[PDB]
């Protein structure tokens, strides 16, 4: 009940290989703050040492083999990582490992491959005849040999690439030619077929590939003792594959692994399709909510706050929604930059942390800051919201998203939690107040703002109503503390 997930990394973390240790020694602190699950960054060897991990080179090298010019990953060695997991396990925190199965970058060598170019804006249309290119599709893993796995990757294990080493032409997408070669399906339909994204695109139609990735999922789960996954770029991956992959792993390990997929599209329709196609066997990040939050932080008070939840996954399918404010892609400078402004950030964290629907997530970047880009640590403002979730956010919810600026909602609390119950009120504009029902058994109680933004108190009247207030462009969470 009331769990809180935390993405434990940001894109511009320093390449000092001491991240696993930071996580190791921060376990006790996080669990006390209300964090119940940590989603760790790619644990495997990328195309280089300072690769964030998405340039997935070898999924069996968790900072254990000398490859790509280093033994450790950007975050550390395999032993440091496992010492980190142990620390989290001892503090009763679950561990979610990231998962990159859409592609493989940093190949060991090139191969001559027959292929055709396709239209970047419609990968279903071949724009050239068949011809030979030089693609980075060969993986032998010199530093690992056959340790853990003997599987070797070759061009026929992929559907295509975006780079021909023999000509070095820009803005090209190459679809490989051969027996049964075609972009995968089903996948997102933007650009005709969105199977191809970057690097060497893995072919989910090849049985050896499916078999291998499933086997790796199990090895990866048992090796680290993972409690779940954060699956990368699922809109570019065959939907049925991901579904059956997750099922395979849950079955082969006897664990009901939690799974949150990143279907990055600001479209609920597309996301619902993915959910239906994957038989609802796992959750998805609420990308639309993130954009609603972002757009609101950018409207200077003119966002109609009554709609903050329109078109969002948490509103339509709350059981399958992992709600977040920001991540490594939305942070400053990144490809999908859409950073929720600082002033609005705490309102955004109250919207995800104090409501009963959705599985909330805290971003490392917002919590500890992103010094390279001037983002201050906001844990001092997030901690109060975390405590409200851990101790107060329980019981029946009564919404009050009935004003273009000032919206709010209360939680009546339940006996399972001593003194539970809260009244969240926020304004993206001018301050004010709002009468809200918190429960008749609360009559006479004297409530205070756990964020400390408002210093007074609110006395619940004999009928269960309290007249709560909030400052402009701010959030207040009144509880019976
Ligand atoms: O430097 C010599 C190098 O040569 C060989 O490397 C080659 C690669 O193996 C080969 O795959 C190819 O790599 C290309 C890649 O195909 C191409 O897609 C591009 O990669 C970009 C993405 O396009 C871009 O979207 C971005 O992706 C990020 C994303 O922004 C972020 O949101 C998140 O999802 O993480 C993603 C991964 O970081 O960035 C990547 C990388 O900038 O460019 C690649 C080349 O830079 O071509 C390489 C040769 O040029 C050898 O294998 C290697 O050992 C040698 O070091
Ligand atoms: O974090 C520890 C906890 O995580 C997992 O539970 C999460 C669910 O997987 C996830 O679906 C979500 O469930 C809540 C819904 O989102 C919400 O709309 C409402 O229906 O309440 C649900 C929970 O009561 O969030 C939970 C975490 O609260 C995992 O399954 C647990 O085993 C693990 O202990
Ligand atoms: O190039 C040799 C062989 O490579 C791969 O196995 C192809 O799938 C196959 O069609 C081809 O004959
Ligand atoms: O388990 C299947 C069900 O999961 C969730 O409750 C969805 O909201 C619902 O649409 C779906 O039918
Ligand atoms: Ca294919
Ligand atoms: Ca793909
Ligand atoms: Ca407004
Ligand atoms: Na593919």
């Amino acid at each position: 009940t009331n769990g809180t997930m935390m993405q434990y990394f940001e894109w511009y973390l320093p390449n000092d290989g001491n991240h696993w240790n930071r996580l190791n020694s921060d376990a006790s602190n996080l669990k006390s703050k209300g964090i119940t699950a940590v989603w760790i960054p790619p644990a495997w060897k990328g195309a280089s040492q300072n690769d964030v991990g998405y340039g997935a080179y070898d999924l069996y090298d968790l900072g254990e083999f000398n490859q790509k010019g280093t033994v450790r990953t950007k975050y550390g060695t395999r032993s440091q990582l496992q010492a980190a997991v142990t620390s989290l396990k001892n503090n009763g925190i679950q561990v979610y490992g990231d998962v990159v199965m859409n592609h493989k970058g940093g190949a060991d060598a090139t191969e001559m491959v027959r292929a055709v170019e396709v239209n970047p804006n419609n990968r279903n249309q071949e724009v050239t005849g068949e011809y030979t290119i030089e693609a980075w599709t060969r993986f032998d893993f010199p530093g690992r040999g056959n340790t853990h796995s003997s599987f070797k990757w070759r061009w026929y294990h992929f559907d295509g690439v975006d780079w021909d080493q023999s000509r070095r032409l820009n803005n090209r997408i190459y679809k490989f030619r051969g027996h049964g070669k075609a972009w995968d399906w089903e996948v997102d339909t933007e650009n005709g077929n969105y199977d191809y994204l970057m690097y060497a695109d893995i072919d989910m139609d090849h049985p050896e590939v499916v078999n291998e990735l499933r086997n790796w999922g199990v090895w990866y789960t048992n090796t680290l003792g993972l409690d779940g996954f954060r699956i990368d770029a699922v809109k570019h991956i065959k939907y049925s594959f991901t579904r059956d992959w997750i099922n395979h792993v849950r079955s082969a390990t006897g664990k009901n692994m939690f799974a949150v997929a990143e279907f990055w599209k600001n479209d609920l329709g597309a996301i619902e399709n993915y959910l239906q196609k994957t038989n609802w066997n796992h959750s998805v990040f609420d990308v639309p909510l993130h954009y609603n939050l972002y757009n609101a932080s950018k409207s200077g008070g003119n966002y109609d706050m009554r709609n903050i939840f329109n078109g969002t996954v948490v509103q339509r399918h709350p059981s399958h929604a992992v709600t977040f404010v920001d991540n490594h892609d939305s942070q400053p400078e990144e490809a999908l930059e859409s950073f929720v402004e600082e002033w609005f950030k705490p309102l955004a964290y109250a919207l995800t942390l104090t409501r009963e629907q959705g599985y909330p997530s805290v971003f490392y970047g917002d919590y500890y800051g992103i010094p390279t880009h001037g983002v201050p640590a906001m844990r001092s403002k997030i901690d109060p919201i975390l405590e409200a979730r851990q101790k107060y956010a329980y019981g029946k919810q009564n919404d009050y998203l009935d004003h273009h600026n000032i919206i709010g909602w209360t939680r009546e609390g339940n006996t399972a939690h001593p003194n539970s119950g809260l009244a969240t009120i926020m304004s993206d504009g001018a301050g004010g107040s709002k009468w809200m029902f918190v429960g008749r058994n609360k009559a006479g109680q004297v409530w205070s703002d756990i964020t400390g933004n408002r210093t007074g108190t609110v006395t619940i009247n004999a009928d269960g109503w309290g007249n709560f207030s909030v400052n402009g462009g701010s959030v207040s969470i009144w509880v019976n503390k």
